[PDB]
């Protein structure tokens, strides 16, 4: 039995996001978005959970700590994250290699679809903010509160 | 049921590669080193033969034309490839996109261990031919050969 | 009065090059694609001259030499070209660079559409002739002489 | 009728600055510069103004929120900024991606001159405070501000 | 007579820091660790002399100001310091080249042992103060005080 | 005792080499050149030599085979060489760690001066024998050498 930990902030989640979950979801048997501001975690994992209902094999769930010892301790085996640009790589792969050090646990990456490699929660979030149209870059659940959140 | 095509031209195969096909090895359950020059296809094929009897969901298979008709044909679900800098990622960022656009088949990248971070079968070969001891860089298997080719 | 060259092999030219074009033309009262291999030159010019057809302010032009001896003696004023990544910028840095320094004559660059962002002549070409469906990457008339041309 | 928005923060204005602002000035019929610490929006005005005396289609102004509903309500064509190095241009490729999403408005990048690679408003200000002579970095209307506020 | 120095922050030093001090002190006549958060600058010092007892001509220092004044007073001839990533290269480009500007002081850098590619010191506390073992990355006189500190 | 080889192509030399010259020079007892095509060994030596007349603990000779030997038997102590982008640094990274691997020997790099980051002897033969005057990118004996080999 395989399982991908996906870990990160999501404030908010982006359809990038998304997108490295189905691919995700498509070769493990379960994936579990860890939820580690703008957002409460409450209404984070909401418009996680809103934003997912088409995979039955993924949850989400709050994490504390190493995200190492989440994947341990639940018997998940491998962290699966996107990297847009060889930037993210250059800081992903630090991380990576500190987490294989400590606890022997893999990291899987994914290179983001073309449409969404400019793509940031913060950038997303200032811009929406100040009245720039970013709904074709997020879920619709997460349009629906940024909408509300800004009225 | 999951599968990674691990696809290169393994001239010759490494250390860093075996670590690669390891890997992949406990996360999917079957992994197809696909081989598409110093050696040829026949001895390619020993040497990752020969490196990898400790992994018996993994085989090695000459590979012809593009990477993701193989990966089709034979019913694999994933291409599995090393990353060692930001460099190695811009190249292959281009081909898992290009793959992901014409056959919808995903590319899963993890990242070098970092004792292996400045091998390349290149600098390897060049290096072994001029008196250089790469043996701690590679499998016995392929040390034998060299120093066989070489006398 | 204000002219932009863009210079390169095109071959074939890509929606890619074209998008830039596009956002050239735009800019700059007049645009001159200098054409500098699989297509021969006269194909290379009729592919650009087909897919321009929209770009009254835009012509077709073979060149010999140095890009920036093209833009002086054509009393031409900029030369326009587009970035894909970090290590575009860095090779196209040097080039610009040495061309302000040898004539004066600046280069300004435009950022890819990111769908468009994986896309080479080369790369595209590759696949084609493998069987691949590059036809959403390239102009009809590329995909036309591709389709001719493999058959 | 064409007019480049050069938006920053400027505090200080630096030589790099101007070069790019010149650059700019030879290309479009107007330029803005858009000022978005050490010093005052006033001065930080002031200094910008003072160092471009020479370049007559220029004109400063200060900008809050989106640079693209700055560049429309006004009419300009383009946003126009310099590049130093290929971690520049990353970060500038994903703001200027999202501009083209939200607005449709291009952004026209120009490499720096290479004496100025180093230059960064911050660097400039954290040296000149400890005593480091930056003067041949800046222009001489901020290098007066600079000693006068360090008295 | 030369002399490096080698300036940070060191808070903790690591094993990674180590490396570089002993290839510097093997190539220079002295070395001083200038160090410029988590330690006291008192435990700072204590843990760079109790890691580097066996470098008979290393020597340890506060520093204040520009690390260039540091060089020039105590009549050093060089900065050294470690590069992990294409990315640490920038970012110490600029650094160096400022300070060849200012002061006329070059700066030598030397690559990362592999096996430390991917340790800072932030990431060591973070992980060690979550129970993560980061002890085979730091000296001992280091891993005592996170255990002491921690305990 | 300390010395430093600087090896390369040279073909030509540049005034960034000699500038990478000069300051191993001041670091370093003596310095070597090591020479390892548009120019004959022979020309490559006698351009050194003549742009080097200022450094008398510099020396210039043909190197054959893996750096690191040509270190070692002569009782160098150190590779110097150059290093222009981030790129250039990760290239340069590799061959550094196996340069360390098989010989023990260290590699120490220092940031290009910022008037030659663009310069290549590569970029300068191209250019130059096309009419580019690339004269202040050049040691006059190379100037020289480029005029009449160019008549
Ligand atoms: O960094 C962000 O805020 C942000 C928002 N959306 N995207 C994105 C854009 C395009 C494609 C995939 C995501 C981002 O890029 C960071 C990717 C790093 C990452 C960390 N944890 C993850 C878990 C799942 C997937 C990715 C990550
Ligand atoms: O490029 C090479 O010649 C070469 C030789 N060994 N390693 C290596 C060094 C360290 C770690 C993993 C490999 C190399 O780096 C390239 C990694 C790209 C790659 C393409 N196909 C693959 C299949 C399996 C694994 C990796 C790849
Ligand atoms: O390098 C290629 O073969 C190739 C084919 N298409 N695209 C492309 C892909 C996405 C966006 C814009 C082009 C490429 O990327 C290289 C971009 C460098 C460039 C040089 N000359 C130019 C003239 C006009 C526009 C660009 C260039
Ligand atoms: O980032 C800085 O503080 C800073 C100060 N000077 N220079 C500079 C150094 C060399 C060359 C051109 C500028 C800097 O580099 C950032 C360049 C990004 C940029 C943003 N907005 C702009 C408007 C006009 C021109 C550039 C920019
Ligand atoms: O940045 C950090 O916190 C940190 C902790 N350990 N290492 C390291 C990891 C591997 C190898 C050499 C150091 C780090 O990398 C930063 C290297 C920059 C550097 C600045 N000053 C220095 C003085 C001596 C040596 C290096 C530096
Ligand atoms: O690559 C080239 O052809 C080339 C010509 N000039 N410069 C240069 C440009 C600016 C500054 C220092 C050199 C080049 O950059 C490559 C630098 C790599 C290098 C290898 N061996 C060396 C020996 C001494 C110094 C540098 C090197």
């Amino acid at each position: 039995m395989t399982g991908a930990v996906c870990p990160g902030s999501f404030d908010p989640v982006t359809l990038g996001h998304v997108d490295i979950f189905e691919r995700a979801a498509a070769q493990f048997d379960e994936v579990v978005v860890a939820i580690l501001g703008m957002f409460d975690l409450d209404e984070r994992i909401a418009m996680v959970k809103e934003s997912t209902t088409h995979l039955p094999n993924l949850r989400v769930q709050v994490g504390h700590g190493l995200v190492v010892d989440f994947v341990r301790s639940c018997g998940m085996t491998a962290i699966v994250k996107g990297l847009r640009t060889g930037t993210d790589f250059e800081y992903e792969l630090q991380m990576a290699q500190m987490n294989k050090h400590i606890a022997g646990v893999d990291t899987f990456f994914v290179a983001t679809a073309p449409r969404y490699s400019f793509v940031s929660s913060s950038l997303a979030k200032e811009v929406a903010m100040l009245g720039g149209d970013v709904s074709e870059l997020l879920p619709e659940p997460v349009n629906r509160r940024l909408r509300d959140r800004l009225n």
